[PDB]
């Protein structure tokens, strides 16, 4: 017999990176602002990137961005950041 197999690869490559993060409801409100000022001002610094955001009634703790990756790698490491900073309570941790 014979597999006839094959060693090369291929260009599979995708432009916009779909990446999701673990962060509660309770700091997305905070996150997104008033007028998504919080929220807004990062998509543009960062390059223009889309957050999506759960309702809290569905009950999903879980946010979806859109974008390429360079950026989106910039705008989920500011959301951890300021989610965490948000709360508020006794000993603050430096970052």
């Amino acid at each position: 017999g014979s597999s006839g197999s094959s060693g090369s690869i291929q260009k599979d490559l995708a432009n916009i990176a779909e990446v999701e993060v673990s962060i509660p409801a309770k700091l997305h409100n905070s996150l997104i602002g008033t007028k998504g000022r919080l929220i807004r001002s990062i998509m543009e610094e960062c390059g223009g990137v889309h957050i999506h955001f759960p309702v809290e009634g569905s009950g999903s703790d879980t946010v979806v961005i859109r974008g390429p990756s360079s950026d989106v790698e910039k705008a989920k490491k500011q959301l951890l950041h300021l989610a965490e900073e948000k709360q508020t309570k006794s000993g603050p941790s430096s970052g």
